[PDB]
């Protein structure tokens, strides 16, 4: 009875096996744009992805994920609210059954069709496992997806999805450039939070970009053809793999922009 997104194993059940689900620093959250405070002390974010080395793409039964070579400082996130250097290790997405839902974060209660998470770890802790347990160990760059014009830099991803339809399947996925997934503006909101799946560790500095990327209907429809189930199990489409907004509690969301 492993965690998932169904009626019997979804977000409202997670606290039983991961009690921090009811913690003080859980993610995602609703971003109230009129309560978020502009912080003139914040730096421009530095997203340095030119030397990224993608390795493989996997369906893990909860999303699909592209792993990167993080054995040296190839693709890093710096600046903004961060102190030190954060190495890109993986990206994945959350998405909906319909275009009107799918994001984890919301903006003035608005849901987007999907949300991209670029996951980074603080190099001062040496490896991602150790970093994941530290209060300033991880930084997730979150990017909203809306449906409209196609995103050309996403097409290589959606064309490989037919090869990883079911849980446990992986494929080679070298030479993918994550710069092709970024919007024009790096304006962002930031707040201290958590992983949005089990184990829900409260170890993430969230950086959520204000500007969504557009993807086509055809692109997001291909996400929805993935399966939660393994090969030779009854088919259950991988859709609505998002955690709802959690209580903000004693946190302030800061804006990088006026
Ligand atoms: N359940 C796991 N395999 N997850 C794990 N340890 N990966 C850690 C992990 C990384 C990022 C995110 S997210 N959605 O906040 O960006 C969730 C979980
Ligand atoms: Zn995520």
């Amino acid at each position: 009875h492993h965690w998932g997104y169904g009626k019997h194993n979804g977000p409202e059940h997670w606290h039983k096996d991961f009690p921090i689900a009811k913690g003080e620093r859980q993610s995602p959250v609703d971003i109230d744009t009129h309560t978020a405070k502009y912080d003139p002390s914040l730096k421009p974010l530095s997203v340095s992805y030119d030397q990224a080395t993608s390795l493989r793409i996997l369906n893990n039964g909860h999303s699909f994920k592209v792993n990167f070579d993080d054995s040296q400082d190839k693709a890093v996130l710096k600046g903004g609210p961060l102190d030190g250097t954060y190495r890109l290790t993986q990206f994945h997405f959350h998405w909906g059954s319909l275009d009107g839902q799918g994001s984890e974060h919301t903006v003035d209660k608005k849901k987007y069709a999907a949300e991209l998470h670029l996951v980074h770890w603080n190099t001062k802790y040496g490896d991602a496992s150790k970093a994941s347990q530290q209060p300033d160990g991880l930084a997730v760059l979150g990017i909203f997806l809306k449906v409209g014009s196609a995103k050309p830099g996403l097409q290589k991803v959606v064309d490989v999805l037919d090869s990883i339809k079911t849980k446990g399947k992986s494929a080679d996925f070298t030479n993918f450039d994550p710069r092709g997934l970024l919007p024009e503006s790096l304006d962002y909101w930031t707040y201290p939070g958590s992983l949005t799946t089990p184990p829900l560790n409260e170890t993430v500095t969230w950086i959520v970009l204000k500007e969504p990327i557009s993807v086509s209907s055809e692109q997001v429809l291909k996400f929805r053809k993935l399966n939660f189930n393994g090969e030779g199990e009854p088919e259950e489409l991988m859709v609505d793999n998002w955690r709802p907004a959690q209580p903000l509690k004693n946190r302030q969301i800061k804006a990088s922009f006026k």
